[PDB]
């Protein structure tokens, strides 16, 4: 047990909630001054109201210096020259987002759903036949990779090779030189193909809109950067949502009962699971001006950690039962996908995967066991996701 603020590790991901509660109740605008590195001080926002408003306010809370509390981030990763879309502010962010958004419509979520369902069924049946097993390795890891592949217009025949690169990158993001090289090489070819054979995906749309046309190397690089953004955005997060939901469901048979009796309640249940798992538990911003929130003034030029995971658990927004699973809650203004300019492009895709996985878990493996104490969590301070979830089926 610890109620003192610290960036999470594999060992402290099981139960960050009391720490968050202490912040919300006693220091909602919390100044962190690392004793070993006081020059790397930063601030932490834990309440729903403050996080909601800060996420929206890109003018005051910029994404352009990076999304971690590490002040050397952009040079450390090698993206200072031209940061990716998630590290762009408007207006730079706006045009590119408009173009790629053409590949994030109901059509793209709908076309991949039968493929998602088929894979979920295949893997859950294998688990059922074997009385359980490694649900993360066999389902919750590979599934989101296929969906990201779909959104990038990777042909189905290349999904296995694409999974290989994805896993190396995801593990490293939590070097991957072979993977980064293979992927950037593969997409160079695919982008070229989309010049003459455009489909309905985000890459096809970027190419059709003339990004990279007429020797615009920088444009082409932006498409390549977007592929890396997608791999890092759409994988560990979904695995976190899926794996993180398992103990929550297991320990509430009454809540499973509600959905067994009314499967049409599953979409609402997905929102509640997204609220409580909040796979992106926090991301940072940089203040562009001094800003006062209550009795605290955050100086210009400092990182501010937006604790989405805490905002999602704030009793001021969701009541004294905010810590509990209620699949009929219908929570509004969840922070799981942030809010404002950078609102997750993959929200509908993530929701669809959760819906299909939950539907089939209840239909195919209703009697299951999860030992929460034996879950292994990934390292990394921003995304909360299991590497392994003990899973037994009777
Ligand atoms: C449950 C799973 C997911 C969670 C919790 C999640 C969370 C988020 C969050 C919090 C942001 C905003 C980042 C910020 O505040 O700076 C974001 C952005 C983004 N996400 Fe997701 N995401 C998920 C799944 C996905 C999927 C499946 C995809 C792709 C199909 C995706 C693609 C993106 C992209 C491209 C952005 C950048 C948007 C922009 O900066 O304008 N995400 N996501």
């Amino acid at each position: 047990m610890s109620h003192e603020f610290q960036l999470a590790t594999a060992e402290t991901w099981p139960n960050p909630w009391p720490m968050y509660r202490a912040l919300r109740d006693h220091d909602p605008v919390h100044h962190v001054v690392p004793p070993q590195r006081p020059e790397y001080d930063y601030y932490v926002l834990s309440r729903h109201a403050d996080v909601w408003s800060a996420a929206r306010d890109h003018q005051t809370f910029s994404s352009a210096q990076g999304l971690t509390v590490n002040y050397g981030e952009l040079e450390m990763i090698g993206l200072h020259d031209t940061p990716p879309m998630v590290m762009q502010d408007p207006p730079v962010h706006t045009e590119f987002r408009k173009l790629v958004s053409r590949g994030f419509t109901p059509r793209q979520v709908e076309t991949v759903e039968p493929t998602v369902r088929k894979f979920v069924v295949e893997r859950l049946e294998k688990l059922r036949a074997n009385g359980g097993g490694d649900i993360v390795t066999e389902l919750f890891k590979p599934l989101p990779s296929m969906v990201v592949a779909h959104y990038l217009g990777v042909p189905e025949e290349d999904w296995t090779q694409f999974d290989g690169w994805t896993q190396a990158i995801v593990a490293a993001n939590a070097g991957a030189l072979d993977a980064v090289g293979s992927m950037m090489a593969y997409f160079t070819g695919l982008i070229e193909r989309r010049r003459t054979e455009p489909a309905d995906d985000a890459i096809s749309h970027l190419v059709a809109a003339g990004v990279g046309a007429d020797g615009d190397t920088a444009g082409t690089l932006s498409i390549l950067a977007f592929t890396f953004t997608m791999v890092t955005a759409g994988n560990d997060t979904v695995t976190g949502m899926l794996g993180g939901s398992m103990p929550l469901l297991h320990r509430r048979p009454d809540q499973r009962r509600l959905l067994l009796d009314d499967p049409e309640g599953i979409p609402d249940a997905v929102e509640e699971l997204l609220r409580l798992t909040s796979p992106v538990q926090g991301l940072a911003r940089t203040t562009t001006r001094d800003v006062t929130i209550g009795d605290t003034t955050i100086p210009a030029g400092r990182r501010v950690l937006l604790l989405y995971g805490s905002a999602n658990r704030d009793e001021r927004q969701y009541g004294p039962d905010a810590a509990e699973l209620d699949v009929t809650r219908c929570p509004r203004n969840i922070l799981t996908f942030s809010h404002g300019a950078h609102h997750c492009l993959g929200a509908a895709a993530a929701r669809m995967q959760c819906r299909v996985a939950l539907t089939e878990l209840l239909a195919r493996c209703p009697d299951f066991e999860v030992a929460e104490s034996r879950i292994v969590w990934s390292g990394g301070s921003y995304v909360r996701r299991p590497l392994s979830v003990p899973f037994r089926v009777t």
